[PDB]
This record gives structure tokens, C-alpha cells and sequence, in this order.
DNA sequence: AGTTTTGTTTTTTTTTT
DNA sequence: AAACAAAACT
RNA sequence: AAAAAAAAA
DNA sequence: TTTTTTTTTTTTTTTTTTTTTATAAA
DNA sequence: AAAAAAAAAAAAAAAAAAA
DNA sequence: AAAA
């Protein structure tokens, strides 16, 4: 089976050709006979075809020398066999000498072509370096089978059989009891869509919304069963999308797919920490055609924006703006408030759906979306949909027969998420409402349930009663819809005042009773809120001690180790923060550190300071992660929550309290309170308080009231106005005290603020005019708004509101720290100026792309470096002089300029730069800390002499302490590597133009020194004449 | 007039189902 | 995380 | 070896 | 009820003690 | 020579007792 | 060397 290789897209002459006959394909063939359905499947044949013409030729082409040498050679040997000749023996030496030099040339790109791929990638945060620490991918093999038998069977055939009747099996029975779904979606209140919403699905497909989902997909995906890939789209989207907009129009007017829109391939993936050998426990994800999900990702983005009119809050997954956490938290508000209960009768039920997405039955799927009131051309496409699908199996690399799809949504389909929650969405509205299934009461919050996906979780109160009626009702729902509970992962927890009522309860029921904790959404649900801390943070840091460890000889860098800490620690770490933000004891962070700097120093003290790593500015751009740092970014977050007051955060509601219920909507940029009994048993919303509160006084503000202070406050409640006046003028003017006016300005900003003026209740305006008049008020509101009131005042999103509040507290708490560059400029006699050390530090983050060039020049600005004279001072020994025998003291600075063994190969680099005709002082900071005297500043050679100098400090570093010359050859060597790394880099981006400006006239001179022994030794030749 | 800072856009990996 | 664009301040 | 949402760099 | 005083915890600053054996390439 | 850790002080908040 |  052909798939598109994507390399071929990338030559001038393939490009041309095949923009060329998809041009002229439909001008040739467009015409009443066919419709484009037809149409449609016609073209993509063609299609594959020349592309399989012109790989043939192009590799036919490219070893049409190598055949007429293999020829002309074979011919002249093909005469040596009768008789042989002097001069033919000659000419066949000659022409076999340019056979085995082209096979080492193809041989030596190829190798480095591979080079400078990685070259580019190395230390960075990348698929390389993700992958040194993963093992190898696990290929897709069925060797083996447990049988129908109960035997354990290798015969491939008998294999091929076992597992395409076992899936051929489970989509084939469809339901058809039409009458019974009727009277199920009649039995309950559902939402519906208005005229305007409706309208708004059954509008007709442009041209600017097809590009736009164009430019959307993603890169190096595999191809569906026709083989075309998502950059075969983007390339030829100009001639493309005409001719696919006429395709959807077709398909709206008539409610006709073309037949490739049907085909999948099914590839078998095992599900983790299950045996492989079971049928059973595999995943069938499913490949199509990419110009069917294009289709279906119309439709889903269409959905999406009704998607919180049709679903409720309790419903967290797949849903844009949701968050995970929001359902963590309010379950372990509810498990505290059943702890502290006098009379416990409660529990708590963990459910999942078995092979949710698969078991879904399409006749009650597409009833429900036309009792929630969809219908015309929307919902004509989607029952088109699921009229005939079809899936074949790729077993061991081979294609199975295919069978149909009568049951289930594709598992690998943009639309089936959606299409799953809106059928669950029945099943948990009928929860809500059934009153006889009681749900646990939080103050003036009611809880039945929280959703996640086919995920599950039920809070119930009685539970004889009520979870037998639940049961009940899933029953119901099961002979409809399909949906069907998953016996081995559901889990309860019961709590009841005696043992026999637990007895009683347990023998009623078929659920298993976890005693300590149930695994929950990714985190550890414990049956005391107390053992919190103790069953999810404790395992954490042994689970990052043991992964530090078994990485402990990885072949990296201190850089490279630094980014592994950031792509695979981090994220979990932040997780767990945002999930439960409990106060954490001071030791955790400790023993966070220590490990994770014991793994990047390879178990050595440090050779920089963790205080200069803190900082961007310093050691270019490399940075440390503050575990610290993040821990208080995530707690404070909670604010924005606070000032925000939406309906849906029904998770903030449910703390307990006994004082003032509500006081969280008062505390942001509002006045403070008198009475500190409140929160008393909190567990996330006392200690965020306390958080927000230490950070404002460390910043000196007054936060009490503010620029941002609410009309809905306090500060106008104290004052006895009736809520009539305050919600007119919520409604009429703004939100805030400022877009009132105070002072001067009180109500005269705007003359719709003084139209409104007379509006109010007579008493109440100048009970409002005396506080917005006030001297200390007018002052108060006035003033600007710093950059952390901004952050919770002023954002709509709460999109990337860690990073945001992580980067503010940067700043506040940033640190003093020593400065190596000082200490160089204490090493010679000379001033540093602010724009010297500016200089230092944008040379060390500008001077390469590549981090392996980077680190070194780091490295060496840094002081990382040993010397005579440290390592004399820590072994307490008077033996100070330099390694490699000069008698000198081996300070820093004559290891690297001032040794005489050394001093030679710098004369050469001086040497060539006059052969530039460039013209620079000779002067060690040049060179190490990339400091150049004010007349050369605004010269354009820098680049060049960076490559040149760099070079000259790998060399000296790799002999650092032998009593031996660094020789000119190794740094020609040296820089003739760099010199090949970006070559092909070059020329993969296109930016060939900057590549020959900087080396060509270097590349000159390196030539012009070498003899031809030397560069054919050393291989080396120009690259770009 | 030049340099620095802020914000958006394109590219990586990890978390859940 | 990088690079480019845009606006303000030195 | 595919999909959706979220997070960070 | 309000104000004052004492106790505990956390953060910041300064001093004192200890280190690794060469490096880049891999 | 340089980095990290420990030690000591200072500041605020919380709780109790008296004005 | 640490990708397709
Ligand atoms: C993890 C994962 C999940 N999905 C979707 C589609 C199904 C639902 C539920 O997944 P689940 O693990 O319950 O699997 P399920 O089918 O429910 O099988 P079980 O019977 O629950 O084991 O989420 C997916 O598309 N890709 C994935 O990698
Ligand atoms: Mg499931
Ligand atoms: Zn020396």
C-alpha cells in the first residue's frame, strides 16, 4: 500500500509537475456527467499515480552515472576475459578509482547531513533528548494469542482469524427498540437550542473557514488508507480549496459522502499494565483520511460553541476552559465535610464506562440530538456519517477484509468527543433531577456529581436507599443507550456509625470498599483528609529520587541535565501543586533541591553559583527551575478565582463554614474584616489568603481599596443603599468605583453618568457622594494600578496564570549575587564599564543557535575552569605552579592567554585576521569575554571572528593540563567542523545568503594554507564553490 | 536616533480521558 | 523557548 | 500510533 | 470590646567551613 | 578560591489578659 | 549521539 513520502514534496521539480496536472485534472474533466462525489475519489487516484511516475524517475536519474560507469568498466573487463591488454588494464584502474570515490562521497553526506541535524537539536528541550531518557519504542507485534480454547496459540493464520472475529464481533449488533428511546428522552427535562443558535450550525461552509482548519493540522501524523498526508493539503492549498469548498457545497445539498470518507485502518495498541496476551486488552485506534477529518472538524468547532448551553458544569472534560482540578478539589471538600459530620450515613462511588466510545448506539445518538432540537443540513451531514462506516484491521503489517461499523463512534475522530458527552449528558440530567436519589448537602450547595469524560464520580447520602435507585436508573439507561459500568475499576468508599451496618450495606451492594484511598483523575483521593500530604507528596519525592538516580550516567552536559529537569520533573511536580495546594513543610522543598542539583552536577559541588542560574540575564540564558517559586505562583492563583465570582466555581463554594459563608467574594481589593474566626478548618482557601496577603505588604501596597474596588463591596455596603441602586448602577455605567468617579469627577465623567445622576433613591445619592468625596478615598483610587493588581483585575482568561504570577515573583524576590565578569576584570588591570558587561552578556547568549558553541563560550566568561591555583589552596599545598611546566603560578589567566605553550597558537589566529586584513588589538578580552574597544563596535566581521576564537578555546580546553603545544592543525580541525554543521543547516532553512557572507572569505584563506596532502588526509574541500 | 522591553506567534514536551 | 514587531525612554 | 481539552517552557 | 504584650515561626544576612584531582567527547 | 549551609536576629501575627 |  503506497503512502506519500514526505521529502518528495520538498523539490522544485516535483512541486512543479504536480501543481501542474492538478490544474489541469479538473479543467479537463468537469462536466454534467459525474457528480464530485465521484468526482472527488476520481482525482486522488490520478493523483497517486503521477506521484508514483515521478519517484521513479527522479531514482532512476540520480544513479545514471554510477550505470554508465558500471557499463563502460564491465565492457573493457568483458575483453580482458579473451585477451589482455595493457592500456585497457589502465583505463579500467582509472574509471574504477571515480566508481569507489562517488561511493564514498554519497556515504560522507549522508553521514553528515545526519550530524547537522542533531548538531542544531543538541542539549535543547527536543525529541532527541526525550528520547535518551525514554527506551526504545515497543514495536506492534502479535506473536501470541490466549485462545477461544483457553489455549495459548502461535500460528500466525489462527491468530489473523482469532482477532478479526472478536472485533468484527463487537460492533456488529445495533439495537432496535425505537419505541423504548422515545419514551426514555420523553421521561425527562432536556436543553434546547434557540432559532438563532440553530441558525447559526445549519449556516453553509466558506472558503475562509476550510484554510483555517488547514493551517491548524498537524505535522508528521501518519496518512489514512489513501495514503495523502497533512502536509500534502497545506502545500497545494491555493488550487485545493476551491475544488473543496465545491465538495462541501455537494455534500450540504445532497447529504452524499464520497466512499473513501468511510474507510479507517484499525491499528491494535495495548493498554498499560495489562497482559498482552488477551484479546481483551487492546486499544483499536483508527486512521482516516485526512480530507474526512477536515469535514469533521468543521462540524465539531460548529458544536463547540453551544457546548455549555447543552452541557452542565459538572461536566469537566473535553470542554474549552475547564479545569481537572476543579473536580479534585471539590471532592476533597466533600470527604472533609463527611470527617467532621456527628452522624455519618454517606458514600462516595467511583464509576467508568467499559469501552465507552464503542458501545455507543447510533440510532439513540442521533434521536437525542434531535430532541435537544438539532436538525436540518447539520444534522443531515452527521447522519450521513454514520449510515455505512467500514474499518480494516493492519495486523503484523497486513490488511485484514473489512467489516462494518454498526455500533460505537471512531476512536481516533475529531467529532466523537463531543458526540459522547452529549449522550452522557442524559444519564447525568436524569441523576440531577430523581429526587430519590439523595445527594450530599453543603450548606446552601447540593452535590450529586462530577464528570470527567466517560469518568464518573457520585456523592450520595442513605445510601440503601439511594445507591439502589441509582442502580436502577443505569439499568435504564444501559437498555437504551448502550452505556455500560466497568466492574473491575469501580470503587466506593461507606461510612456508617456501626459494624453492622456496614455489613448489611456491603451485602446489598456490588461494589469492592477501598479502606484507604481510591486513585482518582491522576492523584490519590484518602478516606481521612489527613493522610493527604502522606499518600500524595511523600511519594512523589522518592518517585523523582529513583528516576534521578537511574539517569545518574546519562552522556550529557550540565546543560542537557538542566532541561531534562524542566520537560520531565516539572510538569508532574506542578500537577500535584494545582490539584492539592495544601501547605507544605519547608523540608520538601529541600529535598526537592538537593536531589535535583545532585543529579545536574553528576555528584560533584557545583562550578557555577545556583544564585547567578537564577537569573536569565546571567549565564545566557540558561536558567535553573525555582520549585520554591512555582508552589507560591499556583496558591496564590486562587485569587483571580475570588474576584472573578462565576457561577459555574461551584468548587470554591464548598469549604465549610460556620461564619460568614460568602466572605470570599469580599476579600480581593476590598475592605477588611474584624472578625478573624473564619476558615478556622480550611484547608486550600485560608492559607491562599495569607500567601496574597504577604506578597501585597511585601510590595508596600495598600490592597483595601483600590483603583479596582467593586461597586458590589463592602465599602458601599457599610453605607445603607438599597440593592436597587447599586445593581442600576452595575447595569448602567461599569463595575468598578473608579468608572463611578470620585472626587471631582463624582458622577460628571460622562454625560450618560450625569443622565443617570437623578436616577437614584433620593436618601441614597448622597449617602454615595459624601464616600466618593472623601479626601482619603479620592487619594486612594487614584493611583496607578502596579503590574500584580493588573494580573488579577484586569484578564478575562485564566489562561497561563502560573507563568504569569511565576515571572512577577521573580522579580520581587530577586537576589544579589557575586559577578565573574568583576573578578576577570580584577585579573587584568582594567575597568569594566555597565556597557562592557551588557557587551559579555549578550555575546554569551548571541553567539551561536547551537548550545554545544554556547556552553563553551559560557563556560569560559563563567570561570568554570580549574587551575593551579585553586586546586593548591583546596589540597592545602603550597604547589601551585602550572601543569604543564612553564614554572609560572597557574592563574586562570595564564592558562588561557599568557602560557608560553599557549601563545603560539594565538599568534596564529592574529595571523590569519591580518590575512582578513582585519585589524584588533591584541588583547585577552577580545577573545574570552567577546569585550571589543569602543572603534570597533560598529564593525560587520564580528560573526566571522566568533567562529575563529571559539575554535581556538575548544582546542586549548581539550589539553587543558598536558605539557604540550596546542598545534594550529587541530584548531583548522576544529573549525572546519562548525564550518560543515552549518552548511547543511543553512541550506535546509534557506538562509544561505548570512552562510556565505560569514565563511566565504574565511574558507579562502584556511585552503590557501593547507597543502594537498594535508586536505586530502583531513577531507578537506570546499562546500560552497 | 538607538536600544530596550513587551506582546504575539511558532515550536517543543507533559497531564488527564 | 525564540524571534520579530511596536512603542516608549534614555 | 490516532483524537480532545489543559499546563509549562 | 479594644489595646497591649508575649511567644512562635519564617526569612534574610553574615560568617564559617569544605571542596577534588583536566578537559572535551560521548 | 568559591559555594553552601548554618546560625542568629528581627519582624509580624496570633492569642491571651487587663484596662 | 540522543529522529524520523
Ligand atoms: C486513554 C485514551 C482515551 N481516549 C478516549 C476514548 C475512550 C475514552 C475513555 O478512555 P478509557 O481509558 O476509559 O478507555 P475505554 O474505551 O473506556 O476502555 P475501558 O473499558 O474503560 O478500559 O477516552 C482516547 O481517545 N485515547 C486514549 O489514549
Ligand atoms: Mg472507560
Ligand atoms: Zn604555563
Amino acid at each position: 500500500t503506497w503512502k506519500l513520502n514526505n521529502l518528495l514534496l520538498n523539490d522544485y521539480w516535483v512541486h512543479n509537475e504536480m501543481k501542474a496536472e492538478i490544474k489541469m485534472f479538473f479543467e479537463t474533466n468537469e462536466n454534467k456527467d459525474t457528480t464530485y462525489q465521484n468526482l472527488w475519489d476520481a482525482f486522488k487516484a490520478v493523483c497517486r499515480g503521477k506521484f508514483i511516475a515521478l519517484n521513479a524517475y527522479k531514482r532512476k536519474q540520480e544513479r545514471s552515472k554510477i550505470d554508465t560507469l558500471t557499463s563502460q568498466l564491465k565492457e573493457l573487463e568483458k575483453q580482458e576475459q579473451t585477451h589482455s591488454k595493457a592500456s585497457r588494464r589502465q583505463e579500467i584502474t582509472k574509471i574504477r578509482a571515480e566508481l569507489k570515490e562517488i561511493e564514498t562521497q554519497k556515504t560522507l553526506q549522508k553521514i553528515n547531513e545526519s550530524r547537522s541535524w542533531f548538531f542544531e537539536r543538541i542539549n535543547k528541550i527536543d525529541r532527541p533528548l526525550a528520547r535518551l531518557i525514554k527506551k526504545k519504542r515497543e514495536k506492534n507485534q502479535i506473536d501470541t494469542i490466549k485462545n477461544d480454547k483457553g489455549d495459548i496459540t502461535t500460528d500466525p493464520t489462527e491468530i489473523q482469524t482469532t482477532i478479526r472475529e472478536y472485533y468484527k464481533h463487537l460492533y456488529a449488533n445495533k439495537l432496535e427498540n425505537l419505541e423504548e428511546m422515545d419514551t426514555f428522552l420523553d421521561t425527562y427535562t432536556l436543553p434546547r437550542l434557540n432559532q438563532e443558535e440553530v441558525e447559526s450550525l445549519n449556516r453553509p461552509i466558506t472558503g475562509s473557514e476550510i484554510v483555517a482548519i488547514i493551517n491548524s493540522l498537524p505535522t508528521k501524523k501518519s496518512p489514512g488508507p489513501d495514503g495523502f498526508t497533512a502536509e500534502f493539503y497545506q502545500r497545494y492549498k491555493e488550487e485545493l480549496v476551491p475544488f473543496l469548498l465545491k465538495l462541501f457545497q455537494s455534500i450540504e445539498k445532497e447529504g452524499i459522502l464520497p466512499n473513501s470518507f468511510y474507510e479507517a485502518s484499525i491499528i491494535l495498541i495495548p493498554k498499560p499494565g495489562r497482559d498482552t496476551t488477551k484479546k481483551e486488552n487492546f486499544r483499536p485506534i483508527s486512521l482516516m483520511n485526512i480530507d474526512a477529518k477536515i469535514l469533521n472538524k468543521i462540524l465539531a468547532n460548529r458544536i463547540q460553541q453551544h457546548i455549555k448551553k447543552l452541557i452542565h458544569h459538572d461536566q469537566v472534560g473535553f470542554i474549552p476552559g475547564m479545569q481537572g482540578w476543579f473536580n479534585i478539589r471539590k471532592s476533597i471538600n466533600v470527604i472533609q465535610h463527611i470527617n467532621r459530620a456527628k452522624d455519618k450515613n454517606h458514600m462516595i462511588i467511583s464509576i467508568d464506562a467499559e469501552k465507552a466510545f464503542d458501545k455507543i448506539q447510533q440510532p439513540f445518538m442521533l434521536k437525542t440530538l434531535n430532541k435537544l432540537g438539532i436538525d436540518g443540513t447539520y444534522f443531515k451531514i452527521i447522519r450521513a456519517i454514520y449510515d455505512k462506516p467500514t474499518a480494516n484491521i493492519i495486523l503484523n503489517g497486513q490488511k485484514l477484509e473489512a467489516f462494518p461499523l454498526k455500533t460505537g463512534t471512531r476512536q481516533g475522530c475529531p467529532l466523537s468527543p463531543l458526540l459522547f458527552n452529549i449522550v452522557l449528558e442524559v444519564l447525568a440530567r436524569a441523576i440531577r433531577q430523581e429526587k430519590e436519589i439523595k445527594g450530599i448537602q453543603l450548606g446552601k450547595e447540593e452535590v450529586k456529581l462530577s464528570l470527567f469524560a466517560d469518568d464518573m464520580i457520585v456523592y450520595l447520602e442513605n445510601p440503601i436507599v439511594s445507591a439502589q435507585n441509582l442502580l436502577k436508573l443505569i439499568s435504564n439507561f444501559s437498555k437504551v443507550s448502550g452505556y455500560k459500568i466497568n466492574v473491575q475499576k469501580s470503587q466506593a468508599f461507606l461510612y456508617t456509625n456501626n459494624r453492622q451496618t456496614e455489613s448489611q450495606i456491603m451485602g446489598e451492594l456490588p461494589f469492592t470498599i477501598a479502606s484507604k484511598r481510591i486513585k482518582y483523575l491522576g492523584i490519590q483521593l484518602t478516606r481521612d483528609v489527613k493522610d493527604l500530604f502522606k499518600e500524595n507528596y511523600k511519594p512523589l519525592l522518592k518517585e523523582i529520587k529513583e528516576e534521578t538516580n537511574k539517569w545518574k550516567n546519562i552522556p550529557c552536559s550540565w546543560v542537557g541535565r538542566i532541561n531534562i529537569v524542566k520537560m520531565a520533573i516539572l510538569p508532574k511536580v506542578i500537577y500535584r501543586f494545582n490539584a492539592i495546594p495544601i501547605k507544605l513543610p519547608m523540608t520538601f522543598f529541600t529535598e526537592l533541591e538537593k536531589t535535583t542539583l545532585k543529579f545536574i552536577w553528576n555528584q560533584k559541588r557545583a562550578r557555577i553559583a545556583k544564585s547567578i542560574l537564577s537569573q536569565k540575564n546571567k549565564a545566557g540564558g540558561i536558567t535553573l527551575p525555582d520549585f520554591k517559586l512555582y508552589y507560591k505562583a499556583t496558591v496564590t492563583k486562587t485569587a483571580w478565582y475570588w474576584y472573578q465570582n462565576r457561577d459555574i466555581d461551584q468548587w470554591n463554594r464548598t469549604e465549610p463554614s460556620e461564619i460568614m459563608p460568602h466572605i470570599y467574594n469580599y476579600l480581593i481589593f476590598d475592605k477588611p474584616e474584624k472578625n478573624k474566626q473564619w476558615g478556622k478548618d480550611s484547608l486550600f482557601n485560608k492559607w491562599c489568603w495569607e500567601n496574597w496577603l504577604a506578597i501585597c505588604r511585601k510590595l508596600k501596597l495598600d490592597p483595601f481599596l483600590t483603583p479596582y474596588t467593586k461597586i458590589n463591596s463592602r465599602w458601599i455596603k457599610d453605607l445603607n443603599v438599597k440593592p436597587k441602586t447599586i445593581k442600576t448602577l452595575e447595569e448602567n455605567l461599569g463595575i468598578t468605583i473608579q468608572d463611578i468617579g470620585v472626587g471631582k469627577d463624582f458622577m460628571s465623567k460622562t454625560p450618560k453618568a450625569m443622565a443617570t445622576k437623578d436616577k437614584i433613591d433620593k436618601w441614597d445619592l448622597i449617602k454615595l457622594k459624601s464616600f466618593c468625596t472623601a479626601k482619603e478615598t479620592t487619594i486612594r483610587v487614584n493611583r496607578q494600578p502596579t503590574t500584580w493588581e493588573k494580573i488579577f483585575a484586569t484578564y478575562s482568561s485564566d489562561k497561563g496564570l502560573i507563568s504569569r504570577i511565576y515571572n512577577e515573583l521573580k522579580q520581587i524576590y530577586k537576589k544579589k549575587t557575586n559577578n565573574p565578569i568583576k573578578k576577570w576584570a580584577k585579573d587584568m588591570n582594567r575597568h569594566f564599564s555597565k556597557e562592557d558587561i551588557y557587551a559579555a552578556k549578550k555575546h554569551m547568549k548571541k553567539c551561536s543557535s547551537s548550545l554545544a558553541i554556547r556552553e563553551m563560550q559560557i563556560k569560559t566568561t563563567m570561570r568554570y575552569h580549574l587551575t593551579p591555583v585553586r586546586m593548591a589552596i583546596i589540597k592545602k599545598s603550597g604547589n601551585n605552579r602550572c601543569w604543564r611546566g612553564c614554572g609560572e603560578i597557574g592563574t586562570l589567566l595564564h592558562c588561557w592567554w599568557d602560557c608560553k605553550l599557549v601563545q603560539p597558537l594565538w599568534k596564529s589566529v592574529w595571523r590569519f585576521l591580518r590575512d582578513l586584513e582585519l585589524e584588533i588589538p591584541f588583547d585577552p578580552a577580545i577573545p574570552l569575554l567577546g569585550i571589543y574597544p569602543n572603534e570597533y563596535k560598529s564593525c560587520c566581521y564580528k560573526d566571522t571572528c566568533t567562529r575563529m576564537f571559539i575554535a581556538a578555546l575548544f582546542t586549548i580546553a581539550k589539553t587543558w593540563n598536558q605539557p604540550k603545544c596546542p598545534t594550529m592543525i587541530d584548531w583548522i580541525k576544529k573549525m572546519w567542523h562548525i564550518y560543515t554543521m552549518e552548511y547543511y543547516a543553512a541550506i535546509k532553512n534557506d538562509e544561505f545568503i548570512s552562510f556565505v557572507g560569514t565563511w566565504m572569505k574565511l574558507e579562502t584563506i584556511i585552503l590557501s594554507k593547507l597543502s594537498q596532502e594535508q586536505k586530502t588526509k583531513h577531507r578537506i574541500f570546499s562546500l560552497i564553490g
